[PDB]
């Protein structure tokens, strides 16, 4: 097949265009670039610049004030590489300036993620139990990471969708790759577009109409540092689904009875990514 | 002790022979070869030949048609090495020929697995809650893997039993090993016998009368490619057991109250293997 | 900040001394050495000597008699390095001498662990749901390991507290390290003191007033063998907490409703340690 990662305009999708091409991409690939969704490069770099300044020039005291007592990377700063995490509430901000910039940036990513999920649901004829808007008013997590100078083994996402913005390596190396058509397909930076991965919850809610592709990080050198902004659109704990339907599209569930929740399936802590089994 | 992996005839066991030797093997070793159980080499190789042909000569389109939208290795094809998985239903078959051959092959493995589990239960005097036949009418999973030219760290199985058929390395290298008597004991191919590992559910249901041994894969070279057929006999989600009894034979359960289900213990997704703790 | 691991006298804490220093250590570091808590070096080495003799000179038969049928390291002997595990009951002892010595040793560690947890709770004004003494009458696990001649990647503990005694490397190498102030701070043997790590349950029960620090094992050579005694003070399955409060101090819970138990959060098997996410 064409092993090309396609691009869709969110605006065009919302106008009812390219519906067969979109459905085919969802089923056969489960990833695409998304343009016209409110996510500019100029904005990514104002958020990026202020967090890198913090990473670079924040003192340990300032960093501690925005570090959670458990190192879960749910909110605030994590040093390991460095991460900054946020969600809809319970956020930890270094300063008023930072807060304004990152609140806006989060909001725009949450709006885009809901909007593309709405289009995934609509294109596949899917009405989640409890309706679309209650499904999308959910439990998102944003993680921004700086990586200094394959590096990560393949995994699939357990989100509904995952939105990824990157900055490129100064030396032009492309670190992110996904399985497409059996192949390793590069996923380069695009100043004009966000990368969308469908996750296993898209597969589940749509009754198997959406693929959750595996992806990894390649290793390359001088100028290979990079950043990423990873936005997970994750369902509420009480998201409810059919157990027999789950079994029909590949989920190896150990669930008694006919319906179950997300919490029943995953447990009491969110799990964002998953590897293939070695057994 | 004798660090020898013993062999039992299923037919002989069913006639009530070797009962003390069987009980001792179960308690002290928890693994054995099993003959006279309906599983021929000729049959393994008809199933093997048709899946290898598929792996080798199936196009990407044919492979996609039998690939689940989530890469769980529960059903159909997985490319990583390559795997073909099946169970009692919701299977994905490349062709009528394949389907006939693999349905028969699965059935024979499920029958053998139930039959040897029945003998484990009988030899240990065990009546599962809800009775033997409801316990054995369960949630099996078969995985056939091709491996091209230790490779895997030790784990124990969480099945009732696991049945393993292999094809040998052309160069005679023996890749599978298990802990026996504190030793690393080779587990070579036997054209005439299937390898049986007892899993943690055998330990649990029998109140600690069956060992769940650790095993691994050794690395060796030219002619070290191999295949395996791994059949997990896994309980139903609602399999129920005593919590205090579980605690008595080594299970580090965090379960309130006096009884629990398999789902309570393991969660909402099957887990097939488990490593020892590093903490 | 001072990246020094502080030391507290349990006796002094119980007299109401150093309360602001203790609270600051708990919030900012979440680890300390503890003196005057009933844990002598002389006693560590009587328990150590008798288990090392067993490890060294116990035959396979003797070892098998105190090995659980599942290799969970919950109770008795595990060979991998070698481990000896115990708890309040269901223990497996090689001999009357061993049993007397290790029962006393366990008891003293459980008493110290409860006592320092009581002081953590008191210093932070915390009344667990169901009260202090029911919270501390819990599910401890002791693991003693021998290691022959970083070796382990960073993790945090999921205990209330974890108490660690060590013996030193003959060559003086210091293998244990923790994150303090962003730094790698050595955690050497002290004949006079036990090392206390706060775990995530301390963070949870106190509403985020206690840090759960990450720690690891460094690799060095001749004379680098070592032992450790690791005592996990773990809550009961029915330990109950506020879900919104959990979310406020960093826990990425997927729990419906307003309250939850430890079992709801962690599942049906204890999990003792946890790594930071790579997603």
């Amino acid at each position: 097949m064409d092993t090309t990662v396609p691009t869709f305009s969110l605006a065009e999708l919302q106008q009812g265009l390219h519906q067969d091409e979109f459905r085919r991409c969802l089923r056969d690939k489960g990833l695409f670039y998304l343009t016209d969704c409110g996510l500019t490069d100029t904005e990514l770099k104002s958020a990026k610049d202020l967090v890198i300044d913090f990473f670079e020039h924040g003192s340990e005291a300032e960093k501690r004030a925005v570090t959670s007592p458990v190192p879960t990377m749910r909110r605030g700063f994590t040093g390991l590489s460095m991460c900054y995490s946020m969600g809809t509430a319970d956020n930890l901000f270094p300063s008023g300036d930072f807060e304004r910039i990152w609140t806006q940036y989060f909001d725009r990513q949450y709006t885009a993620s809901r909007a593309v999920a709405r289009e995934v649901l609509r294109a596949t004829g899917t009405e989640p139990d409890g309706g679309v808007e209650a499904f999308l008013d959910c439990e998102p997590l944003l993680r921004f990471r700086y990586f200094p100078q394959l590096r990560m083994a393949p995994h699939y996402d357990l989100s509904m969708v995952t939105l990824i913005q990157q900055t490129p390596c100064a030396n032009g190396f492309v670190s992110l790759q996904a399985e497409v058509g059996g192949a390793f397909t590069d996923l380069p930076y695009r100043p004009d577009a966000v990368l969308v991965f469908c996750g296993a919850i898209a597969t589940l809610v749509t009754g198997g109409q959406v693929k959750a592709p595996r992806h990894h990080v390649a290793a390359p050198i001088a100028g290979s540092s990079r950043t990423s902004s990873v936005f997970f659109l994750r369902p509420n704990a009480d998201f409810t689904f059919s157990v027999p339907l789950a079994r029909e599209c590949g989920f190896d569930v150990s669930l008694d009875g006919e319906t179950a929740t997300f919490q029943d399936w995953i447990g009491g802590n969110y799990v964002n990514i998953r590897r293939t089994s070695k057994a």
